[PDB]
């Protein structure tokens, strides 16, 4: 009866993760592959600009706060461009990784009037993607930490019902 009762919770489980998955994943994955459409022309045109434009500029700065490189100075994110590498780093950096800290420091730094994926395009159309990948990230932080304790009661008792039947 562990058996049973476990199996209708397992199913009951999975399906609440799969919902929540369908529910936010979605949003990461479509930013993504806009991100990973974006051509070189528009970057790299961009990052030979005589000065940055607002919107691009705030933006740049929480991006480059999530990379570890914490500095304000354009100068700075110029280099952080000119490495060939950062190409691939594009699709390389996780959820997980945030910190409860960060999500706090920039929640104050989204500037409502500001952010949109459909005003930004406007001013430069590589500038479009990255927001909804960040948002798709801010969107799931604190929501992982709900579903961790799911994640892992899953594995334990689809384990512990197969240990079950052994017994």
């Amino acid at each position: 009866k562990q058996c049973e009762i476990q199996a209708e919770q397992i199913s009951k489980e999975k399906e609440e993760a799969e919902r929540e998955l369908e529910a936010a994943l979605p949003a990461l994955r479509r930013a993504q592959e806009a991100v990973d459409s974006i051509e070189s022309k528009d970057i790299v045109e961009l990052k030979a600009n005589k000065k940055p434009l607002d919107i691009i500029k705030y933006i740049m700065d929480a991006v480059l706060v999530f990379f570890k490189a914490r500095l304000s100075y354009d100068e700075s994110g110029i280099q952080t461009l000119g490495d060939m590498n950062f190409m691939k780093k594009l699709k390389e950096f996780e959820k997980d990784s945030i910190n409860e800290e960060t999500i706090e420091l920039l929640e104050p730094y989204l500037n409502q009037s500001e952010f949109n994926d459909t005003f930004a395009t406007k001013a430069s159309k590589a500038a479009a993607g990255i927001l909804k990948w960040a948002f798709a990230i801010y969107e799931y932080h604190q929501k992982s930490k709900i579903v961790k304790p799911k994640r892992i009661q899953v594995a334990i008792a689809e384990g512990r019902q197969a240990i079950a039947l052994k017994e």
